[PDB]
């Protein structure tokens, strides 16, 4: 009596018609804020070029390709690069560029699969390892604890730190969740990657069960009239984020914490919007 | 009072995570059945080379790309090929094809791109048009009347016939609905163009709207003791419509040839073929 | 990743705050159809009541009572009537109509009670049985076949057919269901029970699975400007109707059919909206 | 192309069928619970007695029937009452009580009738107003704030203190959100006016936008013949002083304001900290 009927399943697809929700409003304001990247910060270039000078790093994994924007930089930097997202959608305009620049010896040469951070250890050969595996952009907040226990986070860790050689590099980033939480408020345009060309309000989420955070959902709203789009977020604090990304090394590492591209001591004035955990492979 | 939260917009993505549903059994099911497409049967593959040949095409257009397979064959056979999709989940399939054999130069002019029949005019620059278009593999009918007066059919012919230079080519088929709708069934594992090698169930649901036949949806069963199975909705367009509709897409002014199962089709022949494939050829 | 969640479960309420969509355009347009009943045919009470007082009939189990109109008649003209419902949305309206005329004795002798077809052998005392059962309105093709082998509709007549005691009388009937299906078109205002005070178009869907028919959707439109609303039903023939009636009874009855209260022979010129099935029971 | 097909419009019923996930666990369960209320505390009775006799009132207007055990315990006291709910499917179980006792004259003349706070000075003819209009269980944080303003919240107080007769009273209660936002925690089977007999494990969800709190979501679960089924409901997080303030606005400050906390007067600093929070207005007149 109550049951409802589907033209066709969740997730399939066929010849000459768009995709579920493919051309929807909110996929259509969504696909402007993640193209907003054409303004990549000098800052942001600068240190995790620098970085990876600095360690002589020359084979590089970056485990949350996206759009491929870190990745495209470090291919025309000279690096070999191996790109590698969950997600068809966003893989798709990486893809796209290295084909329209599939005629530079640099982008024939680099790589980009599917692969999940839970399933990474099948999903990419690492060989010895990686000199640097590269997780920015807030993407590791994206995996939500479905579970209740943070297993899932602990395993996608596990598995992202078993791509890093001995004596290699994972550089990995949340957004300052510690100050989010307390003021309840995601400001926005504070993007240090990228700086924005395109104008938002937020409305900000926060879901707390037994005492505990849970989640943060921003409700994006863009001009026309207006329209919106929604994306959500585990909010990791950088005392529990700290212990996890150690234990994925199983304490086998060096580990050190930025606050925007700086070295961050507790309790000092400046408060990031980011912090990145930059950890070297003891072992 | 009643409200649901998403975690995350209809449509959307974000990196690390996999799309919607994308993982679901129904999807892993689905493609199973799009991938099976190994064995392209000699007799199609005979059959297109030739008409093609005849009519001396080069520059070729394929509006329902899907996974490639159709545009692949052409490519091999030295074709200037241009195919399209509205979908990128099946588009990802032909580029991925594409990228793996790039170092034949065929393939490195292969011309893979998104575009909608009721946009085509738009998203494709047609210049003075192809040589032939393909619709083939009974795609057209993937898209539904979502108004009652068949007006996005209508739209939809009229993008893809502008598409075809003056003298030029437009193939276009459909599954026999007429046989489907007369007898309630669509039996599975006929498709004439690749020989299945997936074993499937179908249950096959017509729904008529005021005496009009408006969907047939088919829900497909596999096993590995086991028994997923996934659905797709399709429309379902009977000879005598498709013919009128075809034609007018073209103003009247064009020869119409209708095949059945690739060899011609004389209405109240013995066989029933699965399939009618329409040949256009503009005038010009 | 995909998950939704709920201000509150499905069917569950709560003091100060409307039940879930009883507000909604749908259920407004829909209160307007259900209300559409104070003309009640000359010819429907003339033949129910001149059926009753034949057969003796003074218990009688209306076993469909939605709003009570059928119900109420019954106990105007002074027969002890009982009658049951599976839905509570409908049940408020006789419950209602009980209260208003409560003062009335033989309204305050109405007994009124949630039962399902389904479970009706444990919902109602029945005892030796009731005189006359009646399932009028078309109301038994709102039972679906989910489960695929018209299992749910055996049960459902065979405990409706266990109330009626031996010598007693059900009275049953559906749509013409056999046009229907040959022409696609199920035509609005041809309700021969009550005469319909109010204007509708109606869009007829019918589903057929494997090539046997399954639903009939009716999606109606009504001015009041257009507000929509959709039920559902199960199109029985007249044949395999028939047969599952009597099966209902083992066999052991009495069967005649009716077409829009006048006896019915197959190939008659006349084609009926409904068939009403009269039954004797023979032990 | 993703559109879907129902069966039946959502809202909409059918003779012979059961209504929409009429017959679901969650709503089996949540029948439970609604149920749990065969032991009405005396503290309570005593309560709402004695301050109803004290004001003189014999006009009674509860507002929150659901099942009507409110009503029930005034109708049998000799009250005068009139009650309303928005809910059919609570009130269904107010009006099966009052026919059940429809031969004790009391009963006879209770009055139960849908109506909503939004549109309360519609749905019920006031006349002059009521002696007292109660208001109790925690029902108004039923209400959520759908518009971001508050402003749905103050309509329906505004309605509710209108139906009160100059120098009548309002009595109306919220649990102690200040505690429940405060630790994150709604203890279970706290209930102050009908003592538990079904025991539950709450998971406390509370939803902040913006910084300002939202919404409080509880997941009950409930045993069963031993196996486990959930049912859930939303609140709005009213903290006393925001709903002291609303509930003062609603009469155009023309009124007498005291809160009660667990039925004894509340002292702000107090040691004991109430479950509940109950307003008590009278309306200057």
């Amino acid at each position: 009596v109550d049951s409802v009927y589907r033209t066709r399943s969740l997730g399939v697809a066929a010849e000459g018609i768009p995709d579920q929700y493919a051309d929807g409003e909110a996929a259509r304001v969504w696909q402007l804020y993640i193209g907003d990247t054409r303004s990549r910060t000098a800052e942001y270039k600068a240190w995790l070029l620098g970085l990876l000078r600095q360690h002589g790093c020359h084979r590089v994994l970056d485990v949350a390709c996206g759009t491929g924007v870190d990745s495209i930089m470090l291919v025309e930097e000279g690096f070999s690069v191996t790109s590698v997202d969950a997600s068809d959608k966003m893989l798709k305009y990486a893809l796209k560029e290295r084909w329209n620049r599939r005629k530079e010896p640099a982008f024939d040469k680099w790589v980009i699969e599917e692969a999940n951070w839970l399933t990474l250890d099948k999903d990419v050969p690492a060989g010895d390892g990686f000199d640097a595996v590269i997780c920015l952009g807030n993407s590791f907040a994206h995996l939500p604890d479905s579970k209740g226990d943070q297993s899932e986070h602990r395993l996608a860790l596990k598995n992202i730190a078993s791509m890093v050689r001995p004596g290699g590099l994972l550089v990995i980033d949340h957004r300052n969740y510690d100050y989010i939480l307390s003021t309840g408020c995601a400001p926005p345009g504070k993007n240090i990657y990228y700086k924005s060309d395109l104008t938002k309000d937020i409305t900000t989420s926060v879901l707390t069960v037994n005492n505990k955070a849970h989640m943060v959902t921003l409700d994006y709203t863009v001009q026309v009239g207006f329209s919106k789009f929604r994306l959500s977020y585990y909010p990791h604090c950088l005392a529990s984020f700290t212990e996890l990304v150690q234990e994925a090394f199983g304490g086998r590492c060096q580990h050190s914490v930025l606050g925007d591209f700086k070295p961050y001591r507790p309790g000092q004035a400046y408060v990031p919007c980011y912090f990145i955990h930059v950890l070297k492979k003891t072992g």
